[PDB]
């Protein structure tokens, strides 16, 4: 079997990384959309590394945890009402909101409405993961020429980055 | 080439997908669901890599009111990031599906009192469900085995769930 380490934060992973290792763990694959985390899991010995290159993380950022609770309900109800599988954590001053399971149209309206939300409640928004296909072959090449042996691309949506194939 | 997956929570989404990346001559395709269903069909239609995912406290409310569902949802989203627990949650249909990891069982007996108690303001019903359970995940692996899985991968975000599946595996 594989035991795959969902990685958010580089410290996190490398945590997590060795927890498993200490046990004994002989496959231990990192995931992660952060090309920074995939670099740091491979130097660490990581077995196989899983470029994420789907879904969506809306980051909401204030000193007000009430301003950020209220923007990501209306993210929430939003993102739901599309069908899609959200994941919440509150990691200090950071609300983060990945969201899967939703096509390109709902990604780029969820988008927008993160933006539209940060400014209604005076909060500051980041969007990261799904990026293009060009930067996509580019960081693949990068983790390769690192020395990755083993890379794996996962998404809930192939229908664009089918092009990363052509 | 690599390893390509396909993420699914709809077994038809997934089958497309699958479908997507074959047409253009993907040669290795794992397919990744909580859903085992999902991942069954995966097997059925020749797939032999799968990744499972769906670790945890899993909780499903149940209520006609859609609208009651969501204040829920709202309220056990408040509770969990208070307890500083990751949740995981989907609609489908009547049911808002939930899952809580990152903490502690003594966290994790205190979320499902809050559910339980959300479950009766609004008028819905609570199912405390083992689905997330590590030994219920030992059962159904051995099931995917069985219809043909050649490698299965168990993915979490919870080091507590890939340390009690490394321990039993
Ligand atoms: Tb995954």
């Amino acid at each position: 079997d594989i035991l795959i380490v969902w990685a958010k934060d580089v410290d996190e992973m490398l945590k997590q990384v060795e927890i498993l290792r200490r046990l004994g763990a002989k496959q231990i694959a990192v995931e992660s959309s952060d090309w920074r985390i995939l670099q740091e899991a491979l130097k660490k010995g990581g077995d196989i590394l899983i470029v994420n290159g789907g879904g969506m993380t809306i980051t909401f950022r204030g000193d007000d945890l009430e301003a950020l609770l209220k923007a990501a309900i209306e993210m929430i109800k939003q993102a739901l009402k599309f069908g899609a599988t959200i994941t919440l954590s509150l990691d200090g001053n950071d609300l983060n909101i990945n969201i899967t399971g939703v096509p390109e149209q709902v990604r780029k309206e969820l988008a927008k409405e993160a933006e539209r939300l940060a400014k209604e409640f005076g909060i500051t928004v980041t969007r990261t993961g799904g990026g293009d296909v060009d930067e996509m072959l580019k960081q693949v090449e990068i983790l390769r020429r690192l020395g990755a042996k083993q890379i794996a691309v996962e998404s809930d949506d192939w229908r664009i980055l089918q092009e990363a194939l052509k």
